[PDB]
DNA sequence: ATTTTACTAACTGATAGCGGAACTTTGGGACACCCACAGGTTACGCGAAAATGGC
């Protein structure tokens, strides 16, 4: 009963919801990027990675 | 002089530890599309007490 009350999606609906998820994740990523501690961490991770 | 015994040292087994490689074990992943379930059942009967319905 509780599940049936939700309508089924279509292709356009699935793409729209996925786009909203990606948009939210992008906003979160932009928020984390505006942080003095974030970018140096990624830079040092790449520094260790490129050293194999 | 001889026999029994106490002392001591060497052998051996059990055992705790370790190495390491094989073996078991755990967690992650898989992109044509798939989109609401069972699921046997019951020929009981009787009395109480508890929950519903009638105006």
């Amino acid at each position: 009963r509780e599940m049936g009350t939700v309508e089924l999606l279509t292709r356009e609906g699935e793409i729209d919801i996925a786009k909203r998820i990606e948009d939210g994740i992008n906003q979160v990523q932009s928020a984390i990027a505006e942080y003095p501690g974030t970018i140096p961490y990624i830079l040092e991770q790449f520094d260790r990675v490129q050293a194999e």
